[PDB]
């Protein structure tokens, strides 16, 4: 079945993956005309669970960390932070999912939370 999705930063408030494709890859890009600096975006994926501590602790990070504390290892994937016209996509093992727990794809640019987030399943 397919397992790429594209996303605008959303057009879509809900990703669901295919339980037979082994990779799945979320093209992510920006729509508007501003620097990465002072709106960027990227696309990260927790557990429900583990959102608002990812979100929280990379707003205390940097821009120079994309907005993603270090080595968070409640992240199970993500997109670089990107700007005008910067476009990413993220590959990751469908293995790291489990079918019936509930993720959170999100952006962790400080407040971009609130109404960029969404929720992805293994279904
Ligand atoms: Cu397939
Ligand atoms: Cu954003």
């Amino acid at each position: 079945a397919e397992c790429s999705v594209d996303i605008q930063g959303f057009n879509t408030n809900a990703i669901t993956v295919d339980k037979s494709c082994k990779q799945f890859t979320v093209n992510l890009s920006h729509p508007g005309n501003l620097p990465k600096n002072v709106m960027g975006h990227n696309w990260v994926l927790s557990t429900a669970a583990d959102m608002q501590g990812v979100v929280t602790d990379g707003m205390a990070s940097g821009l120079d960390k994309d907005y993603l504390k270090p080595d968070d290892s409640r992240v199970i994937a993500h997109t670089k932070l990107i700007g005008s016209g910067e476009k990413d996509s993220v590959t990751f093992d469908v293995s790291k999912l489990k079918e019936g727990e509930q993720y959170m794809f999100f952006d962790t640019f400080p407040g971009h939370s609130a109404l960029e987030k969404g929720t992805l399943t293994l279904k």
